[PDB]
């Protein structure tokens, strides 16, 4: 997997937005806690008309512009059961990061 | 018609359309998305600020079918009254199938 | 700094903070004057040991000239000075549509 960041010339920050099974959820977090990735936040959500609405798990890490090609891959790995419906993982340009304990 | 500016955004090939609207409105919003052929719908109950119920919904789509889907969203989300909602469209810089590794 | 998107006039700012803030950040907004606020609530994580812990998300979609302002005023609001308060993303966004009335920009 190589993601191609050339739009976005100058962008240090991306979001990587995954949306997957919700029992991998656990095995997804695992290997990027275990590979020192912090800073995830999880949004369960939902996935024809609404009867065909199941639920899915949503998670999203900040990461720079350099390391989004390896996190994008450990989580592809991770979220992977070898079937359609696995979802799919989007990466989006971020302008800004602040952290509240220390923000001006 | 709605035209979406997406000039500074030269050279994306995928945007996020956001949708958020009033919860009721949901299974037309969906039907219409189904019904033109989308898929790869996620949608997530939120509060408006007095804080109110609303649904948002979220499609990625291709360059050339954001006009297109912003319309119908518009239109089947639509009553008139004020707290129609609003879309907002977001520029997507890679999309990544996970059973395949493709992009 | 917001030098790589030229030519964006919108941008949203995404907070992601304790939940006990949250009324305090929505009334400073409020009272500061910005509408459009949206919320939802999120999980953050703390085989091994890991938590999930409850956040509060919150997104406001402002004009390029506002987002000092109002990053400013919801860190001031989120904060507490202990080690677990959060964060303020700033994104770009290219169109806000209002359904009501089909209107874009602003």
């Amino acid at each position: 997997i190589q993601c191609d960041l050339s739009a976005f010339p100058g962008v240090k920050f991306f979001r990587i937005e995954a949306i997957f099974r919700p029992w991998r959820l656990p095995f997804v977090i695992d290997t990027l806690s275990k590979y020192g990735i912090r800073g995830l936040t999880n949004t369960p959500v939902k996935g024809f008309g609404p009867s065909n609405l199941v639920d899915k798990e949503k998670l999203d890490i900040v990461v720079s512009r350099a390391q989004v090609d390896a996190v994008v891959r450990l989580v592809a790995a991770s979220a992977y059961t070898g079937e359609i419906g696995d979802g799919k993982i989007f990466v989006h340009p971020v302008a800004e990061v602040v952290r509240i304990r220390t923000a001006e």
